[PDB]
């Protein structure tokens, strides 16, 4: 029974119930971030900005099933074009937009990523993607407004690939968090 989240904290509550188990209900998980209505003084502890690039937050370790993390871009920040390492992840937005770019897998040739399609997440929407759906590059284009999402991933991962678009090569990365629960982790 999916009920609508009241606030951050119950939000977290019930994801916690929906990864109780083995297996991922993507469709339910992204109803209920969908329904989570963003309000930005739950989340301001983990809102934590660096001027250069984007910052990601972590929020809760989930059940060791998720990993929930607040990023946080500045105008013209964005992403590499990544993967997501054999896990759901999910992204809902908080406050702003944020252009989503999909690519798919490469072949081995070197060759351009040609993107294949890309929308405008808005407020309070909810994406998902996956490697089986492809990769993706999330921007924020705004030359005037910051945004903040809200990502949960599952299983947790701390590493992924980033792709070059010019030829689709790839490198291994290691995700930093900027902060966790609030504190900043240098
Ligand atoms: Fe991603």
């Amino acid at each position: 029974e999916l009920l609508k989240p009241r606030t951050l904290a119950d939000l977290i509550r019930i994801l916690h119930e929906l990864f109780a188990g083995d297996e991922v209900n993507v469709e339910e998980v992204q109803a209920v971030l969908e329904a989570y209505e963003s309000n930005p003084a739950e989340w301001a502890l983990y809102a934590k900005f660096d001027q250069y690039r984007y910052t990601r937050n972590l929020v809760d370790q989930g059940n060791g099933k998720f990993n929930l993390m607040i990023l946080c871009w500045g105008e013209g920040h964005g992403s590499s074009i990544h993967d997501h390492t054999d896990s759901h992840c999910f992204l809902k937005l908080l406050q702003g937009n944020l252009k989503e770019t999909l690519f798919d897998w490469p072949d081995k040739k070197s060759n351009e990523m040609i993107k294949k399609s890309e929308r405008t997440l808005r407020e309070n929407q909810c994406a998902y993607i996956n490697d089986s759906i492809g990769l993706h590059r999330v921007e924020n284009v705004s030359h005037t407004e910051p945004a903040v999402s809200l990502h949960l991933y599952s299983p947790p991962f701390d590493t992924c690939h980033a792709f070059d678009q010019r030829t689709g090569h790839k490198n291994k990365v290691t995700m930093t968090f900027h902060s966790k629960f609030g504190i900043r982790t240098p």
